[PDB]
RNA sequence: AAUUUCUACUCUUGUAGAUAGCAGA
DNA sequence: GTAGTGTTTGTCGTC
DNA sequence: GACGACAAAGCACTAC
């Protein structure tokens, strides 16, 4: 087994795509019979038809609401279980509930419910069943509930073509469902307007019992308005009432007896929902509402626990300072012996219940009170100022954007702090502030999806790439390529010097063949036959003639319909397909076994199907005789499994040119040209992936023995165009680069316009110093052709979509996958390891490390053909978001990010085949990414992980040959299929997934990492503890070097809760001198880049900070003696300075700061604050190439040591499974370990 | 600035990589 | 008239 | 225990 090997595991099915020339006079034809038109009204019906099919749903769902009457006490008692006892039983029992209750209500959709007799119960039934399918065409539907002419002309618009209700048919069934999901009526129901009403039903009676006068005054309104004429106020607000709220009319009702394209749309739809807001007074409103938590008891306004975090951190320090505010309080109110049980309950309480306002201000002091009243007049002020400031006439210039965005962000700056109140009727809400409060939450309700429709306005691209498809009046058109079916179908191929052509009939061409010599095209014959296992028995034995002849009457038959000779059935092979489980089926296996009837009984089918075939009329002639004896084969399922890829073959024939070419003539073929970009006459140059996937599928190789079988259901399309302001490059123009002279650097957006703008003689200002100093460097070029910007829709193109399958001859699905990769793995050690981390000063970094640990290649990725991403392409576009923080500017990034993580993957799977090895990348489950990185989290990430794996799913590299393994024919199977994102483990096939924390912070050569946080100190007493923990600092005078021993079994509180290994450390204060690197560079040891600056202003600036020279300045001037070599701990605590313990412990914080990365210098390396064996601390900037290079080579050289730490208990463990997740502690422990 | 179309691009009337379509979020 | 044009079934695999 | 995968067997209804 190796690993060459991994090819032809099992199918893969991919869909290609290609743009149809009209060939000839078809275009003509065309639209001289107007198909393109009728096809696009079609499509534009698709529109006008919907709502009237949903008049069919809508109807036939009220009705069955209507009859709906249910006892609602059992889903009441295990809806106040769940909120009485917060436990795993009583949720489970409520889910439980739930899913009966919604299937009680489908039951009345699909007619099994025990309150509706037989008679209404089965005529349901008969509507449901066609409810999702051609049945709402036949109008039989509406017949058990009239069409107009002009509803059944539109009807008739998709005749043999109600496949294009495909998906709609699955939206409709997520309407009727009775799984747990929103889409549903059932689900709507029962879990969100139940829980609703029975809390209407709580607020009434304990409002009706504290005011007994509030009864005859609600009772007063109901009868006002008449609605419920036949309904008390009391029963409105009991249980069996809700049966009455189940259709739209009747919670139209209730809850009025509870209340009462195009650039100018945005602008005149904002300002009308703008100018909405000044007639309501909702600023005014909600100014008087935050006016009034002043005054008012502050312990029945709640807080919502999903916003107490983010509330945290715009308010305070952290998002930890409330929730331990809140933790702290609480624990200052237990009874008792406090166990850390207690503690625990506190923690999870906090995570899941609504907190009043009152006890975080009694919790976080009266600062919070200062930032909650800052914060929210901030807010109410920008909401204030942007609803008189009027919006600009139109989008066109980018500060008319930057306006109508500002004001959005106000409008969602206040729709963002109602939020934070809690909406759920569990809490004792307010009377007059809830009801408030939820009437200005609604009514900027409406802003949140203005926010988004604009933003997409303004990102969308200039193009219009919606689409019809085009059927030619044939439903099934492309359906199948056989030639039996070619009649029925209307699509063909062809090939002639090379290029492919794709053949329509529209609405007999018997094509007459000529010989090879003649010029012309080359048709291709398809022939199929779905599954033996199927075919057979359907046109041999279980014709209805036949049938029915044997059941009545015992004599055999030779069947002459439809076969060259006729071929012969017995009474007993009838038998034998109907007996009294089949015989020549695995019946006797399963169970009653008989070895010798089964082989007579399997020899009698067998022999049966060899002169089938032979006898019937298409396949007489398909290699018949390469089919093994029949009596020895074990079962149906070899014999099929060598059966079903004979029946399989594609052939071609010539065919004249004049016939062709006559026949496009007289209309009766509409030939298109198959162009991909790689037909075009000016190509030179590796091709795409597709067009060698299409290539090959009619290699010669290919149609000997089938590997990628063509596929049926194709469909084509046509886009219309869309041009709105066409601009080009003009003979006579200078077209600019965007490379400078080196290739690799991209010039910034800004100024490679204007530069192209001055070069071409048509900016009427002068170019700026940046500008300038950029001109010598750039290359110009003049206009030697005609160039269109995005050519694609300037005009209206046809688009051909046709499906193949990779890798037909292996199985249907993967077997599993995972046990053969770990196979092989375990018999092959010296596998190395391709791990992957995303840096901070370039997007991807990758490290291949051997089996025993030592690293072959660091490379840095962020410069793929010829091309800078990050260093310059990224950064730029980083700096245009700093300069306008528009919307435009975003859409961009995010685009760019996605193209190159498309260049990342080709590299990936480039260096995995030549080093034969398991790429480790990092599961996005655990951890969090700095903000500082070039990528995203999670959101582009995540994607480009599963293209990984659809990418080695079926993988070909364009320069490997066909017919050698790698190639078209036989792709590499290396990854198992993709099923979801939460489904992957930690392995799938070739890919491993591991932690991303602790992987960049840890020292390459002893494994360690800082093993304080440093949140927890502020204090000056915390400093006297923390500087107490330490053992001895000393300054060794042979060396030069501070050295600070610690203990991991001391400052416990400060520790981070992962000892790990090595009990020991010595954290030395290394010498400021000046070394040299391989290069011969100089730089300064000991080295740090600290951005403390202020309390608040931690990361604004850095700054250049030496500890050791540092140490011996602030030791000089307390005059405390350290040349002696005594210790300096003891010193310092007895001297009692406060400066001097606070800024010891800052230094103990630079020295413990591995990372350390200045943007401005370029300078980004690990400086380690421990020795290894050896004696020498690790200083990545001395080049060395065994160890990690640069900071980022550090994370990514550990995560591919995760993964070995994986395969090692992969080979040592004796079963073929890996273990779900690795522990920080256990990954701590092993690189320690293994560095002493 | 020309692409089945997505990103980036222009010695090269195109280059380099990705690309499972269809309907609905 | 009469066949040329223009929905249903076969065991599977998959769950 | 119902849903795809395909053709080819199965019924209408009329152009010829």
């Amino acid at each position: 087994t190796q690993f060459e090997g991994f090819t032809n595991l099992y199918q893969v099915s991919k869909t290609l795509r290609f743009e149809l020339i009209p060939q000839g006079k078809t275009l003509k034809h065309i639209q001289e019979q107007g198909f393109i038109e009728e096809d696009k009204a079609r499509n534009d019906h698709y529109k006008e038809l919907k709502p009237i099919i949903d008049r069919i749903y809508k109807t036939y769902a009220d009705q069955c609401l209507q009859l709906v009457q249910l006892d609602w006490e059992n889903l009441s008692a295990a809806i106040d279980s769940y909120r009485k006892e917060k436990t795993e039983e009583t949720r489970n029992a409520l889910i439980e509930e739930q899913a009966t209750y919604r299937n009680a209500i489908h039951d009345y959709f699909i007619g099994r419910t025990d309150n509706l007799t037989d008679a209404i119960n089965k005529r349901h039934a008969e509507i449901y069943k066609g409810l999702f399918k051609a049945e709402l065409f036949n109008g039989k539907v509406l017949k058990q509930l009239t069409t107009t002419e002009h509803e059944n002309a539109l009807l008739r618009s998709f005749d043999k073509f109600t496949t294009y209700f495909s998906g709609f048919y699955e939206n409709r069934k997520n309407v009727f469902s009775a799984e747990d999901i929103s889409t549903a009526i059932p689900h709507r129901i029962v879990q969100d307007n139940f829980p609703k009403f029975k809390e209407n039903c709580h607020i009434f009676t304990r409002l009706i019992t504290a005011v007994p006068s509030l009864r005859e005054h609600f009772e007063n309104v109901k009868k006002a308005i008449g609605i419920f004429v036949s309904t008390s106020i009391e029963e409105v607000f009991s249980f069996p009432f809700y049966n009455q709220l189940l259709t739209q009319t009747q919670i139209d009702l209730y809850n009025q007896l509870l209340g009462g394209k195009s650039d100018e749309e945005v602008i005149q739809s904002f300002c009308k929902y703008k100018t909405l807001l000044r007639n309501e007074n909702v600023l005014e409103t909600a100014e008087a509402l935050f006016n009034e938590l002043n005054s008012i008891d502050l312990t029945h306004i709640f807080i919502s626990h999903k916003k107490l975090e983010t509330i945290s951190s715009a308010l305070c320090d952290h998002w930890d300072t409330l929730r331990n505010a809140l933790y702290e309080r609480r624990i200052s109110e237990l009874t008792g012996k406090i166990t850390k049980s207690a503690k625990e309950k506190v923690q999870r309480s906090l995570k899941h219940e609504d907190i009043n306002l009152q006890e975080i201000i009694s919790a976080a002091g009266k600062e919070l009170s200062e930032a909650f009243k800052q914060k929210t007049s901030e807010i109410l002020s920008h909401a204030h100022a942007a609803l008189d400031q009027p919006l600009p006439t139109t989008l066109k210039k980018q500060e008319e954007k930057e306006i109508l965005k500002s004001q959005l962000d106000s409008l969602l700056g206040l729709y963002h702090l109602l939020d934070w109140f809690a909406v759920d009727e569990s809490n004792e809400v307010d009377p007059e502030f809830s009801a408030r409060l939820t009437g200005i939450k609604l009514e900027m309700e409406p802003s949140l999806s203005f926010y988004n429709k604009a933003r997409n306005y303004a990102t969308k691209k200039p193009y219009s790439v919606e689409k019809f498809k085009l059927n030619f009046q044939m439903p099934t058109l492309a359906s199948g390529w056989d030639v039996n079916k070619e009649k029925c179908n209307g699509a063909i191929l062809f090939v002639k010097n090379g290029l492919y052509y794709l053949g329509i009939m529209p609405k007999a061409l018997s094509f007459e063949p000529t010989e090879k010599t003649s010029e012309g095209f080359d048709k291709m014959y398809y022939d199929y036959f779905p599954d033996a296992a199927k075919m057979i028995p359907k046109c041999s034995t279980q014709l209805k003639a036949v049938t029915a002849h044997f059941q009545t009457h015992t004599t055999p038959i030779l069947l002459s319909n439809n076969f060259i000779e006729p071929l012969e059935i017995t009474k007993e092979i009838y038998d034998l397909n109907n007996p009294e489980p089949k015989k020549f089926q695995t019946a006797y296996a399963k169970k009653t076994g008989d070895q010798k009837g089964y082989r007579e009984a399997l020899c009698k089918w067998i022999d049966f199907t060899r002169d089938f075939l032979s006898k019937y009329t298409k396949t007489t002639s398909i290699d018949l005789s390469s089919l093994r004896p029949s009596s020895q084969y074990k079962d149906l399922g070899e014999y099929y499994a060598e059966l079903n890829p004979l029946l399989y073959h594609i052939s071609f024939q010539r065919i004249a040119e004049k016939e062709i070419m006559d026949a496009v003539e007289t209309g009766k073929l509409y030939l298109f040209q198959i162009y991909n970009k790689d037909f075009a006459k000016g190509h030179h140059g590796k091709p795409n992936l597709h067009t060698l996937y299409w290539t090959g599928l009619f290699s010669p190789e290919n149609l000997a023995k089938t590997s990628i079988k063509l596929n049926g259901q194709a469909e084509l399309f046509y886009r219309p165009k869309s041009r709105m302001k066409r601009m080009a490059h003009r003979l006579g123009e200078k077209m600019l680069n965007k490379k400078l002279k080196d290739q690799k650097t991209p010039i910034p957006d800004t100024l490679y316009q204007e530069l192209y703008d001055y070069v071409n003689h048509r900016l009427s200002h002068d170019l700026s110093d940046e500008a300038r100093a950029l001109l010598p460097n750039v290359i110009t070029k003049e206009v030697s052709h005609e160039i269109i910007k995005d050519r694609r829709f300037t005009s209206d193109k046809f688009f051909f979509h046709v499906p193949i399958t990779l890798n037909y001859q292996a199985a249907n699905s993967p077997s599993k996958f995972n046990q053969r990769v770990n196979a092989y793995l375990k018999e092959h050690p010296e596998t190395p390891i391709i791990g992957i981390d995303r840096g901070e000063r370039n997007l991807i970094y990758i490290t291949v490390i051997d089996s025993t640990g030592k690293i072959l290649e660091q490379r840095s990725l962020n410069t793929i053909q010829q091309f800078d991403y990050q260093k310059k392409l990224d950064n730029r576009e980083k700096e245009r978001v700093a300069a306008r923080q528009a919307w435009s500017v975003v859409g961009t990034i995010k685009d760019l990010k996605q193209g190159y993580l498309s260049q990342v993957i080709h590299e990936i799977v480039d260096l995995m085949i030549h080093y034969q090895a398991v790429v480790v990348l990092e599961n996005l489950n655990f951890g969090f990414k700095s903000k500082r990185t070039g990528i995203a989290e999670k959101a582009v990430y995540q994607q480009f992980e599963k293209m990984l794996i659809d990418k080695l799913n079926c993988l070909v590299l364009k320069d490997y040959p066909a017919e050698k393994v790698g190639g078209v024919l036989n792709p590499y199977q290396l990854t198992d299929q993709f099923t979801s994102f939460a489904k992957m483990g930690t392995q799938s096939g070739f890919l491993f997934y591991v932690p991303a924390p602790y992987t960049s912070k840890i020292d390459p050569l002893t494994g360690f990492v800082d093993p304080f946080v440093w949140k927890t100190i502020k204090n000056h007493e915390s400093r006297k503890h923390f500087l107490e923990g330490f053992d001895f600092l000393h300054y060794d005078v042979k060396t030069g070097d501070f050295i600070l021993h610690f203990k991991m079994n001391r400052n416990l509180s400060f520790q981070r809760g992962l000892p790990g290994f090595m009990p020991a450390w010595d954290i030395v204060f290394e010498k400021n001198e000046t070394q040299f690197d391989a290069k011969g560079t100089p730089f300064i040891a000991g080295k740090r880049i600290v951005p403390v600056i202020e309390n608040h202003r931690f990361t604004g600036r850095y700054r250049d900070l030496y500890p050791a020279n540092e140490l011996i300045a602030l030791l000089e001037e307390k005059g405390i003696v350290f040349r002696d070599g005594s210790n300096i701990l003891p010193k310092l605590l007895e001297n009692d300075d406060s400066h001097a313990i606070d800024t010891m412990v800052a230094l103990i914080r630079s020295v413990l700061q591995m990372r350390n990365s200045n943007a401005a210098t370029g300078e980004d390396y690990i400086n380690s604050p421990v020795r290894d064996l050896n004696g020498v601390c690790f200083d990545s900037r001395f080049q060395n190439p065994e160890w990690p290079m640069d900071a980022d080579a550090n994370g990514a050289y550990h995560i591919a040591l995760k993964g070995q730490l994986l395969l090692n208990h992969l080979k040592e463990s004796k079963d073929l499974k890996l273990q779900n997740g690795i522990s920080n502690q256990d990954w701590l422990a092993y690189i320690q370990e293994l560095r002493n």
